[PDB]
């Protein structure tokens, strides 16, 4: 990655062993939870497109998401070869290239080259572009991977409420609804899907409650 | 974070550390510390990075967002923005602090800035007065309800009577003021004769010394 | 905490998460076992009444405890404003004020004013005087839970003497007596309290005999 | 390694790392790009002391020899060396590439030199030739072998399938070939039936998709 | 401790490392070795910190005290102090060293001063001597008790054999003389003879090959 | 260690409790197998005589093998007086002594007299040479330890081949012989010692095949 530490200077430096088996150890045990997602956002801070290769190629298995996430990978880098069309020309001395679809993929350009349209004023952020790419890859295999419909999370006979309330949002959080979406499901689905005693707590509560109200109202 | 030796990437360590701690304790008081202690120097964006890797508790993760929404509409209604002097930057939003339209850039501006605007610190009061209320709710049981048992260590039921009142968070008179009152009235039959017996202005180390036997 | 390494430069810096997990592992193993106090001392080396209230304010559990050693905080809080009444004067420009018992506590101050306190000169070092008041709190608490009175100790009748010497000294060091006073419960309660076998074993020996020789002559 | 910060020794947690991947995952696919990733900057002794601290798989690092021989061989074929320049050092031989013949200093020397002698890169293309060979070699079904079971969800199926692939290494031109032929063909009746329904231009999102239901 | 890079405060991972050796090793002659490489640059109170960090094992810790104490009598005999010269600091007793009755800044300012005083690494001689017997104590079986079993492979035997010599602390001159005398008549009847039969000038090498068949 | 990182220059440092413990870890489980020693070259590079010393000296157990590894240092310091005498004369003010047998396997020299002669130019590289000594030493002891003879391995007759390649050339590296040694009892011995089914198969191949293609020939 490259993040400004050497004094004032902002030098690259190699990606650590404690990131990768950080990022592998997460996708081993959580499988594209959602909240995987903003972990890959934090273990790949200031990444080149060669780190986020090396983080995305060093998990074995889930090969089934890993291929799904290239085909994704390859449709942001036509539509950015579509929208940046390179105009072919000898390279005046002291400029590079402009980066092609491949090239912020990192599979065409080297580590040099990327240290260079990321570190030139004003910047390319070949990095932060790629990134962009792969988790618009990831929300999709997220969305996949959810393995209930909200439609089906139903309180149970017996079920604390509490416990309901947590599959509930887990639930919306993967089948992935902006959180203005998130917070419009709360007055509708997630009372017409508690359990009958519960539910008539809530209905007698009116409109407009929080969440707090609600969780306290069927806290028996 | 933001750090002052000789902006830093949040640590995986730090991460991994708050991600455990959430599994494990369950928004047990003693969390809302350790967030204050591994969220040192922490940028908004930092703040948001550390509350999204919690997967589960969704349910609490949701409340925290409605207390955040509470407290950014609070400061758009007690700082309404009103054009940018050459030397400056814009004022923040109650989204900016949160860090939800605001960059790194923005945040990192802000705070390094002269007079400094500590969008950090600020944004953190507004998550853990969103804790608190979390906390409070997912304490399982009223201080009423914590009665020593008849065979049960002296010692043993203070360590659960003073956790239940951290979570049913009271102010330190109002722990204070539990002590000579509650605390005696729910001890069992033997050892409430031996604190009764001790009088009024006694310490806690002088009632827990004077049960021991019992 | 502050410690001179930024070149000759001594910075303020985070406590660091690993410093804060040892505590709490310590805490949480250990529970007020009279080595926790020395660990304490050494995890909280160079800290601002800030970090100390981290350390402390991480500990869930042992509530009871903490309550007891806030008691004591107050009591030695108290104690300081009595011998150090503020002079109530508006702050002179090239000054800061002067701290009152809960300011030391970190309660009522910042990290700023802390900061101020300590590498002010002459020093101020409100890190090392509310640690001498946490640590006289642990000891009370260490003291109320060792569980057996020294009286108590007595080597069982297959008991190793080195075993039985081990719960001794253990306990003497719970029930905190000064290291001239616990060198003088050897040539006595020691002997006293040993088994049949060994006691006999342990006069004929005479007085003013090290424990080395003591531990030899019962090694059978 | 060599690192532009502000040589430095191998790090303990390197190799402890580069071991333990090597202990546990037993030459899937997966281990090279890790190889590749924990000996970013190595100098040719640093390459050897990750490959050398190999306990076991001894056929497999035998292997490696013979092929790190054979690119040393085609090396000495295509740079014959024929007097040092006072400025210069010497011509590396495959051998010293290899790091068997050269010294740290010597490597130091070449990496470091202006113009760069990459000898830590080049010599690790050659391992990442050799590691590949033996991929394919430990691989233990044929792609042709793998087909999706009766009961067994689609979604585990592709997982095999493309892991398999991976190993049986293919170039991203046949790996995208193989999907819309033979995934399909090894299909389980039920969804081989969804898939030729969907018709050709199916993504691996759509396939998956489809079989979900099945 | 004082460490020259480009005072430092000691490490918890020190600390741990150093609790852990004492909790699982139990002054086995290997823990001292350890506590040297724990402690190199170790200030008296840093020493104090490892020592008073062991729980348990206080029996010893309670001897290592009584060392401590014979080691600072005897230097309070050979150097007894008799005015401050203005660019100078006090000479430090016996109880200065052992970091009872100094400061960290009197510490660093002996260590730090030139001529150097270093009044760390003079408390560690007599932390050592005073572990030195522990370990002599704590060694369970006598040399002499050390006998190969009938059974027992002759590689087992000489390793039980060198570690009591170890804890049974021997000069190396002693210790390379037990060899051709005590390991030979301890060894098993079977084995003894293939040994007698070697001659005198045998390494352990050419006896532990000689025993290795049998 | 010495390795030069504080900035330009080149500074000693302690020995890390990490490399300590990796070292100590490595020679419990592995009990000088063949890949202990390059681990030992690696966890001891830039080492001080001293370092080396700690290194050897933490390990408890296995202290037959530390006693012949001491007989052999013995030995190479013993040649090295012979090959390098002293020649005893007062010190020159600008210089440092000669470094006997012992002083260079860090029994009678200080850090600083070992600090002295590496950080020296010309270099006097005490640490490199006394690793060389060891690693003689532990040669013998991994040739020492190993368990069987080459002669013995022998493929089973259900034992995959892959599995019995892995045995032969384990064997082959403790029983320590050079590279081209080893490449020369693959055509020979490997094959001589498979089991019926598959040794014919590898004699049907002829000379001169490869490893991979007598592992490939032998898969079934
Ligand atoms: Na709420
Ligand atoms: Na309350
Ligand atoms: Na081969
Ligand atoms: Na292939
Ligand atoms: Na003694
Ligand atoms: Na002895």
């Amino acid at each position: 990655p490259i993040v400004q530490n050497l004094q004032g200077q902002m030098v690259h430096q190699c990606i650590s062993p404690r990131t990768l088996n950080a990022w592998v150890k997460v996708v081993e045990e959580k499988a594209f939870s959602p909240e995987v997602i903003p972990m890959f956002s934090a273990l790949s801070e200031g990444a080149t497109p060669q780190d986020l290769n090396t983080m995305l190629n060093t998990v074995g298995g889930h090969q089934a998401a890993m291929q799904m996430l290239k085909e994704t990978i390859n449709e942001e880098a036509a539509e950015w070869d579509r929208l940046h069309p390179v105009h072919a020309g000898p390279i005046a001395p002291g400029q590079m290239r402009e980066p092609r679809g491949s090239d912020i993929a990192g599979t065409t350009s080297t580590l040099q080259e990327q240290i260079g349209w990321m570190t030139h004023n004003p910047p390319i952020p070949v990095g932060e572009i790629y990134k962009r790419w792969i988790i618009l890859g990831l929300n999709k295999i997220v969305r996949m991977y959810s393995p209930t419909s909200i439609l089906d999370i139903r309180q149970g006979p017996k079920e604390p409420f509490r416990d309901y309330v947590d599959r509930f949002y887990k639930t919306l959080r993967a089948e992935q609804a902006s959180q203005e979406v998130k917070n419009a499901a709360t007055e509708t689905l997630l009372v017409q899907n508690a359990n009958p005693d519960c539910k008539t707590i809530l209905k007698a509560l009116g409109p407009g409650a929080t969440l707090e109200e609600m969780m306290t109202a069927c806290q028996g």
